[PDB]
């Protein structure tokens, strides 16, 4: 629910789904681009995060909030 739990989970699920480093994952390293994750996948990642954390993610911002920081900064700031 907090920035910690969220940041961790996201970093884990992401570092687990892709071949990125859970330690390298930085706000300046968008996974969507870095990993080049597909578009459809976004519909899934944006869901799990919205479910686990329990927050509504817009359809537009959902295209920007696809980075380590762009994610937590959204889930947290949104609460």
């Amino acid at each position: 629910m907090t920035r910690e739990e969220v940041l961790q989970k996201v970093a884990k699920i992401i570092s687990n789904h892709f071949d990125i480093e859970a330690d390298q994952v930085t706000d300046q390293l968008n996974i969507k681009d870095d990993l080049n994750a597909d578009s459809i996948s976004v519909m899934e990642f944006v869901l799990e995060l919205e479910d686990e954390f329990g927050t509504e993610i817009s359809d537009e911002d959902a295209e920007k909030i696809e980075t380590v920081g762009a994610a937590v900064d959204y889930i947290v700031s949104n609460s």
